[PDB]
């Protein structure tokens, strides 16, 4: 069985004083589908392939590929994936709840490095042997999570640094925790990377949250995200401040809305300040299908 | 939702002479696969994303990839498309009316170089921040086109010159009129050029029309084409003559055959002489799925 | 009409020292998706074009592409193929059947180079003009191959050299037969290639078969094989022997088995042995979707 699921986005995005001769608001737009083959057996065990082509304004010669593969087998709320895996630090559930505006950024997210999920192909050619193992799984409303990606395999292990991660994260109806930890996160030896956040549904329509990082060797320093957001019927506001323990950096907030138009259909906008004094601003659509 | 369609196309393509040491027939052939997917809304308004998937036999590196997004919206009758769009003097009726062979191409048609939705990727990179608007509506019979490019958005508008269309047609049962006009076509300074098309159904048979071209900055010139079809069964008859003002241009023509094999199945072939006197002929079949 | 089909595969892959500062050990895996567009007549013609998307770890760029196109028509037991075409040598019966293991592969394999289907794009642009032309057809249990390889068909034909081959094959309840040839195969000139095989299926659980070769110009002269199968239940156990007549070569052998887990889905192992004493080893699994 072949599924083709994904979601198209697009909008203008603002970048005060981009560059010399630059435009500082172009429109920004990004396809992503993905193909999806799976294998149900009546013994319960499940297989899948993922692939996945992403196209995005700007991308080097106009088109579009596909990425490196990613396989899976699933039984009994385990699943244990290989090849382009999602990672443990990147899996966690509160790690992006600041993200905001069509595009989902935000100052608020962790500034490490740390092995994701390669949507799209490199053509340094560093991506070429990589591969990553993972494995999932979910106690009573506990989600762990483990990954061990190694950048090269095909070169003998004393030479290269294998990144390993763990998170869990865990919700009741009105209390969310998460915590992560990665070591020689991005392949970067000794950049050892930690998370913890909590956040409080304080209603149906309104949450607070907050979150600490350890940005291993990151030149940030320490951090932390103070966020929170308020549905108000259709339309979502959301914002957040941060802070990071670099010197002189300024501490970046963001002030922005989401319009539920429609089933599959969500307009987001907002403007953000970073740690450097940079302001941006989007307002887009994003449609699912 | 995320549907599929497209085309295969093959057979034989002519060229007397085509080069030294060069084989005159080959077997030219064409692959041609669109990803669809859309949003449907309650309150009627469509989103939708398109990527394209086209191999052509001598293509480089022997491989398919696909093109670059085009996004749209879909109101009343009004769609708006952002990214790689259609343009207005490549969408109006009429112009391509000469086309015949299994390759639908004609020396009748426009000599103009104006931009057009990209196909594929562009490997010399002139198409990475390439990015358009487009506008259409019908109001009774008439359809309305509108479009604006930008070679590089990304750059200074001062610096880059856009390309800006209108075009409209109108057809009642027995006559069709069409005109088009872009300025800075193609994004070269001051390639204004313009298009007005007839055609007369004098049957349920036969249809005669006259295309007239001003080709901007082109060294072909004004251009006039006079063409007509004629369909006896599932066979349709289809012929051309064409003039430029380039001294000393011979005048082309073509004279080809389509039989509607079935629903779906088409094979045609023609014999075409150009404005240099090349000689050219084709005989294949598309097939849509 | 558009379909997708396909497989994954994913295990391990033993090489027993690889190579200096290499891992001997590595996950090999694959995702095959093919995608089919077809149009069914009432006359009963049938149209299709098929396109693969194949990616492999150790892939350049880590990325996927499609390759390039094949298109076919089909009457009556008659297919005729055009452009990247699978070819007599490549497919008559019995030519891999001792090949094992999760990634299908046996040194009792022929020895010599033969154009086949391009699963992949090629960046060395040796296959950008490749065109082949195919045909099958089946009379009683017998299946007949031909195709003809134009390696660049836009060149004069007195320059290449054209790969011709034909082959074909029989079977009955247990007894099988399988003969191909082809000429400057690979467009190697004088590279002339043969093959016959036959089978014996002893029981409703094995069979034995031995295949002979001609293995062209290559450097491993004349070929033999010998293998078996045999199945237990949802278990099959193979194993073969291969000779070639390289002076100094080893026999070649292998040992493996295979595991219907479900339908669809097929665990494979192997242990083999090379004609230069190299040892390889595999387990793994398939699924297709
Ligand atoms: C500002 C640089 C030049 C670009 C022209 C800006 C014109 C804005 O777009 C007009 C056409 O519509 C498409 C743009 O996508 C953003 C629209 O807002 C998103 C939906 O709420
Ligand atoms: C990103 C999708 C993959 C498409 C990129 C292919 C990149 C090919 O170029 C690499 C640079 O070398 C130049 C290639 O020669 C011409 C390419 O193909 C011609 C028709 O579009
Ligand atoms: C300056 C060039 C244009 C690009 C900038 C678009 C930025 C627009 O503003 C972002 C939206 O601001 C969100 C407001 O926060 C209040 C939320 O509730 C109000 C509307 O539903
Ligand atoms: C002329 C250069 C060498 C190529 C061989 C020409 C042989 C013609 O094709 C024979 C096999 O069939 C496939 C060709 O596609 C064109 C057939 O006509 C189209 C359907 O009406
Ligand atoms: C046109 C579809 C995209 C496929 C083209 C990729 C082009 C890659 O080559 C660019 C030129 O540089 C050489 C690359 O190194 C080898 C490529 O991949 C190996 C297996 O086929
Ligand atoms: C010379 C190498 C072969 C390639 C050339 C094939 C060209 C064949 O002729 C094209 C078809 O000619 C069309 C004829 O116009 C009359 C239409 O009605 C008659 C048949 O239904
Ligand atoms: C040996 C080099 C380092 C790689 C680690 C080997 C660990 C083995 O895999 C553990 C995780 O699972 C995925 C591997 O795929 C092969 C499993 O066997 C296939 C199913 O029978
Ligand atoms: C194999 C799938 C096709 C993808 C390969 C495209 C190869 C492009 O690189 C060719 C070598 O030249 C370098 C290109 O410049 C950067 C590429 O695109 C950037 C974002 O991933
Ligand atoms: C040495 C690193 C690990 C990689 C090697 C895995 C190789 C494992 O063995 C292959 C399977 O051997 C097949 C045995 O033949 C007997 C068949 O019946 C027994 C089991 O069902």
């Amino acid at each position: 069985m072949i599924s083709l699921n994904g979601y198209g986005r697009f909008g203008l995005q603002y970048v005060e004083d981009r560059g010399v001769g630059l435009e500082d608001t172009i429109i920004s737009s990004r396809l992503r589908i993905n193909i999806v083959g799976t294998t149900e057996t009546d013994q319960g065990v499940t297989f899948g392939a993922a692939l996945a082509m992403q196209w995005d304004d700007g991308d080097a010669f106009a088109g579009t590929a596909g990425n490196a593969a990613q396989f899976w087998t699933s039984y009994n709320g385990v699943t244990v994936s290989v090849g382009n895996v999602d990672t443990a630090f990147d899996s966690v559930a509160l790690t992006y709840a600041s993200a905001m505006g069509y595009e989902a950024s935000s100052f608020g997210d962790a500034q490490s490095s740390f092995f994701a999920y390669n949507s799209k192909y490199d053509a340094s050619g560093a991506l070429d042997n990589y591969n990553g193992i993972a494995v999932t799984y979910s106690i009573s409303g506990v989600n762990l999570y483990l990954s061990y990606v190694d950048p090269d395999q095909t070169v003998d292990s004393s030479l290269v640094t294998e990144e390993f991660g763990i998170a869990a994260d865990w919700s009741n109806d009105m209390i969310s925790l998460a915590a992560a930890y990665t070591t020689d996160a991005g392949g970067i030896v000794d950049n050892d990377i930690a998370f913890v956040g909590a956040a409080y549904k304080f209603n149906d329509a309104g949450t607070v949250g907050l979150n600490w990082y350890d940005n291993g060797l990151s030149t940030a320093g320490d951090q932390v995200t103070l966020y929170g957001n308020y549905a108000f019927g259709a339309t979502t506001v959301r914002a957040y401040v941060s802070d990071i323990d670099r010197a002189g950096a300024d501490t970046a907030y963001g002030i922005g809305a989401d319009y539920q138009f429609a089933e599959g259909v969500k307009v987001s906008g907002s403007v953000q300040s970073g740690f450097a004094n940079e302001t941006v601003a989007d307002v887009g659509v994003r449609f699912d299908f």
